[PDB]
């Protein structure tokens, strides 16, 4: 029983609009922030790297198709570049070729028996908007609203599984670093925080113009994809345990906890850490942002599901580090890695499955047990298609899940591995490779070709059992 899927429970693959399509130009695509970042600062990028072309997925939809059926998917989650859509970031113009374009991967998957997942907001703004300021610009919200108003009435008849947000704990970091994510901007612990306060506003706007709107006729669900790792108590002390819990708060609940809580707001100890930080540096204002009680009220309960993308876990102790200001900084953690852990090919990234059963865990307890949809989970290599990493990875993340659900009682309702294919993987451009489908980028017809992992994953999906030779 422990090995088995439940019977509802959806299975499948992950993708991302700038990360797979390229055409990043043709037929009426307006520049987003990562045109402008791959264009203009190359050097932020391994390889000088661009996706204007990655996996040519804008012409070659039908082939990830085809190799989302030969997995056995039941579900595949992808993102709506809003340039493509709307080139111009505003709703003045909308794009046929960029309604075609997706319409014509949705019908595709309907006619293959696979279910579109769309994330609404992968990273990919238009530059138009960040012109304005993008994320900690409050006028996105409305904009966003906007957007998702143009995506629900095109899409959303064969669509009923929405995201707004894809990790905006990492794309808020945008705004953290002179040389990082897209857009590069260097406001850590002012500007991240801004764009952070927009992007829940947003997502509550898009959520209740779906109930307004759309929900009646069209009976889907809107949730949000947040990403967390495991924090571990590097001892066993109370001491450990509090800067553990404050990083929970500091990642996950800067978001969920206005969301996905009775109460709403930003959790306590977020407003309380920062506003005596502010305080003690002189500012008259604390760099948090604040909601009014009207707000709050508007903000929570804006969800009919939880997405999480769960990759690793890091050690975390009581402290305090990082740079004046900056969100680190604020959390009140030490966070190291164990040497023990098996790597990967990406620094961040180590593998820690027990962390998830422990992340999930936490969820359900913070949050009241709410459903749960595993967004993303992966591992990278630098290549190869014997990726018995990547098969541990996953068998290994697949079981701990299973006991969340199993033994735990965590109402966790479906799973999509990131990613179907190797792809632009950001700053790492094509060097780090989190694929279950290997892609070749120096050939021009981009064939994709299963790697053992996409094999053992099949397995599972048709099975729908961890298969023996993986079990404890
Ligand atoms: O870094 C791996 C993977 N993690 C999370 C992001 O959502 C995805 O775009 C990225 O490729
Ligand atoms: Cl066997
Ligand atoms: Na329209």
């Amino acid at each position: 029983t422990v090995y088995t899927f439940p019977d509802e429970f959806k299975l499948g693959a992950a993708t991302a609009s700038y990360q797979i399509e390229g055409a990043w130009d043709e037929n009426g695509k307006g520049p987003n922030i990562w045109d402008t970042l791959t264009h203009e600062h190359p050097d932020y990028v391994v390889d000088g790297a661009t996706g204007d072309i990655a996996d040519d997925s804008y012409h070659l939809y039908k082939e990830d198709v085809k190799i989302l059926k030969e997995l056995g998917a039941q579900v595949y989650r992808f993102s709506i570049s809003w340039a493509r859509v709307l080139p111009e970031g505003h709703d003045n113009i909308v794009n046929q070729d960029g309604i075609d374009y997706y319409n014509n991967l949705i019908n595709e998957l309907l006619a293959n028996g696979i279910e579109p997942m769309v994330t609404m907001y992968h990273w990919d703004l238009p530059q138009a908007l960040q012109d304005l300021g993008g994320w900690p610009n409050l006028v996105l919200a409305k904009y966003s609203e906007n957007y998702a108003r143009v995506l629900f009435k095109n899409f959303g008849d064969r669509v009923k599984l929405w995201l707004t947000f894809n990790e905006p704990l990492t794309f808020m970091d945008g705004y953290a670093s002179e040389i990082g994510m897209a857009p590069s901007i260097n406001t850590p612990g002012i500007g991240d925080y801004l764009a952070a306060h927009t992007v829940i506003h947003a997502h509550a706007r898009i959520y209740h113009l779906y109930d307004q709107e759309f929900r009646a006729e069209q009976g889907g669900k809107v949730g949000i994809s947040l990403n967390i790792n495991w924090c571990e108590p590097a001892t066993n002390s109370a001491e450990d345990r509090a800067s553990c819990e404050n990083y929970q708060q500091f990642n996950l609940g800067l978001y969920a906890h206005p969301i996905f809580t009775e109460e709403g707001d930003y959790p306590a100890v977020l407003k309380d850490r920062v506003s005596r930080n502010s305080a003690d540096e002189g500012y008259t204002d604390s760099r948090l942002p604040q909601f009014t009680a009207e707000e709050v009220e508007y903000i929570r309960g804006t969800h009919d599901f939880l997405g999480i993308n769960f990759y690793t876990a890091l050690l975390g102790k009581s402290g305090v580090e990082g740079y004046e200001p900056s969100r680190y900084r604020d959390s009140g953690v030490i966070l190291t890695q164990d040497a023990a852990w098996p790597i990967s090919a990406s620094s961040w990234l180590k593998v820690v499955p027990w962390g998830f059963r422990k992340e999930l865990n936490w969820i359900k307890n913070e949050y009241n047990n709410p459903p749960v949809f595993i967004t993303e989970n992966g591992f990278s290599d630098y290549g190869g298609l014997n990726d018995t990493g990547r098969v541990h990875y996953y068998t290994e993340h697949l079981k701990e899940m299973l006991k969340a659900i199993h033994e735990d009682g965590v109402n966790v309702i479906g799973y999509t591995a990131w990613s179907l294919m190797d792809n632009f993987e950001w700053l790492r451009g094509y060097s780090e490779k989190f694929g279950i489908y290997a892609v070749d980028f120096e050939d021009p017809a981009r064939p994709r070709i299963p790697k053992e992992s996409a094999k053992v994953l099949a397995e599972i999906m048709n099975t729908r059992k961890i298969p023996e030779r993986f079990r404890d």
